[PDB]
């Protein structure tokens, strides 16, 4: 884990797989981003998008383009193109300390 | 954080919850006993049964009997009795780091 | 594989699991069913319901109990006691040849 | 099958039917590719595209274009042009042995 | 078709299957309901139920239980118990012939 | 209808339309043409490419100029000219009876 | 249109419907929201959901349930329960001027 | 606005943007032309063509050159000379009351 690295907390059912799949990250979940470790396809990270919403996908590569996509099928998968920049890889996830009292 | 605590992978969707509360502890997660620590009534925890196989469940109070509730809905109760032993309280939980590639 | 061993056509969509996990079964998929090999905990299986009901599951063991488990997250779990009996374990599934022209 | 058919294992959601449609070919699955048969209009396929990377699709044809369609409706069509090249037919699709343990 | 048969347009997403999988009645086409037909597991139907609301899915059975399954994944899937009653068997769609105008 | 009307089972997804969109016609379903009824934009038809396949588009006129129509967003817009033969307006659709037992 | 109506701005891509659909109301476009007018099934409201975060969405109702749709469908559609809240019914949806040159 | 602008009910996909590029005039949208109004490039307009079909556009200038632009890419580029009059400058647009109940 770089000096770079920092952590954030999951916001959203985005990533919040169906019951019986994994890897799982619930809106609740911390999450370590480290800006310094490439994000390869297959990976998970954080990408700021338009204006300036941050996201939490799983970067994939399909017939040449390169998407963001959600654990949860519920959700949007999108092109990541020009107004897509993928900010850090995302090496961790726990929950917080609080989680258990 | 005792000496006598130990990780345990959780393997089930008993402790996955439906999608939108917290917590929710997805088949794959990591999860940190600890012995020397009690269960108070909400608190996540093992629990050797019978013929000794853990269980992962929080621990609830109603009329002097103690049960161990599944966070999904689907899991059926379970009353704590002679066979039934808390190992341990459940003191956190992240994915195991080969997760992330 | 045993010579008492069967293919079954898998009917419905009790063992289709949610896009992006594994195994699954869709509707249209061979499977053997070998009646001679014991179903462990984990195991796929065909059970029969009442004495006339075949149905597809994994079968799995939470808190001391027995269920028979369906891929498919919107189906209800089912508890395998006196009126359930395992029929076979599943050792393999492909698509049936024609899907391919 | 001719002696150059080889066995890949499906990486991604690209090919994965939405429940109810058929068949589907889940990441995990084994798909058995021929290069030896050729791959007529509706035939699944594995095709070299731009920087030569492989790609599972469906072969499809509308108004005289050729189209590489998935079978899962969030990934995008693409038209099988220049920098498209058929590797082979796919012809067999099972799940490994190691599924069923 | 018997004399009690009646025409529904369909209102509504839940029967609209997602593309590539048939059969799908979207919303705006034309559905022959026949009350005097009975609803055997699998077939189409409108089913009253508790609100005392009419609802359009498919009736479906899995390990002895009864469901009204929707044909769009989005949309859950519901028991059909007490509170759930079959009007009619869905015998035949079409558009309206505005449709062509 | 005409003595010159035939039935065409529809064969793709050119014409499938976007869950919560009408008019849709699913691969499966059954569209009446008849080519004595002239097709005017707007209108849904059958026409002839090269003179030789067919292709379920829905007529329209953009600009002065004329082009057939994927109801299927994905698929392309395709000009009407040369090469481009009306066979008949598409004067009906519906599922074909066995799609309900 | 009461007093208390106020106007907002479509922000996001959960009620862009796909190209040839409507109504569709791309970001950037602004929607009239009345507190005043209830809501019913098929109507677009503005509701406020867990976080304190507020959604604009189709409501509709299956088998007696209520659920907030977006026109996209690549967005979830969410149950409407204990912590969701209807705030107005829109109205009206414009484009600025400035838009206009 | 002036007196001789008039409302007019796009028909057409000709004006509808990408998801996500604004702004977007989706089929079904009222938009206002203002024929006392110039069209400078970049602005919005209506087009007699010919035989008198109108064209919802955009006035661009390439070359010299002054065209019609469409917002969907799908749509082909056409030149606005001899047989090409504009008709006055599109001002507002917005949804018909009826599109909200």
């Amino acid at each position: 884990a770089s000096d770079s690295a920092f952590w954030l907390e999951v916001e959203g059912n985005s990533m919040t797989a169906p019951t019986g799949s994994k890897p799982s990250f619930p809106d609740g979940m911390l999450i370590l981003v480290d800006p310094e470790q490439a994000v390869e396809p297959g990976d998970f990270c954080i990408a700021r998008l338009g204006g300036d919403e941050f996201t939490f996908k799983k970067l994939i590569r399909d017939s040449g383009q390169v998407f963001l996509q959600p654990l949860n099928p519920q959700y949007p998968m999108i092109p990541c193109n020009e107004s897509c920049s993928v900010v850090g890889k995302v090496i961790a996830s726990q929950w917080p300390e609080e989680t258990f009292g």
